């Protein structure tokens, strides 16, 4: 299946390229670094866990927005190469105020705003923090969502050339590849 997203039609007219921009400022940096990595705070979680799942999801720290990353994922911790997020993603799910986790079998998003699900990204542990898989949710960590625009802009362009992050989700869903969800 080719790349589908989801938004509320509160962002109909905005382009990707800016909803996600905007979302990632609003999200901003947990300030997940060497020294400065606290359980509980600014680490997140995988669902089932500890170090691997179907899921990785974070809460900001400076507001109520949070992140979903959806597919096959794995974290190397301490072992070469240290610091890796590997493995499949399948989707990334943006919004407010996170709930669930492993013993709900799952989590969510209480306000989930925009997802974009059949990324089909897929990075092996041997390209260590080059990875796309890596650097796409690290960016999304860090207050910066140019790898994930980037990975969009391409898979958008796969499906026609007339498609991009500056496109609007309505222009995208005029082409069949986006999908409205009413606004809460």
């Amino acid at each position: 299946m080719s790349i589908s997203i989801s938004y509320s039609t509160t962002y109909s007219g905005w382009t990707v390229a800016d909803y996600l921009a905007d979302w990632s400022a609003y999200f901003g940096d947990v300030n997940h670094r060497p020294g400065q990595v606290v359980d509980g705070s600014n680490t997140g979680g995988f669902n089932p866990g500890p170090f691997d799942g179907s899921q990785y999801a974070l809460k900001s720290t400076a507001s109520d927005a949070a992140f979903i990353a959806g597919g096959d994922l794995h974290y190397t911790l301490f072992s070469n190469p240290s610091h890796t997020l590997w493995g499949k993603l399948d989707s990334i799910a943006l919004g407010d105020t996170l709930t669930g986790g492993a013993s709900s079998g799952g989590y969510a998003l209480d306000s989930q705003e925009v997802s974009f699900s059949n990324l089909g990204l897929d990075s092996p542990i041997a390209q260590g923090r080059d990875g796309t898989v890596h650097k796409v949710v690290y960016g999304l960590m860090s207050g910066d969502s140019s790898a994930l625009q980037g990975q969009i802009d391409a898979l958008l362009k796969a499906v026609d050339p007339s498609l991009s992050i500056n496109s609007t989700f309505d222009q995208l869903a005029a082409a069949g590849v986006a999908h409205a969800t009413p606004a809460a």
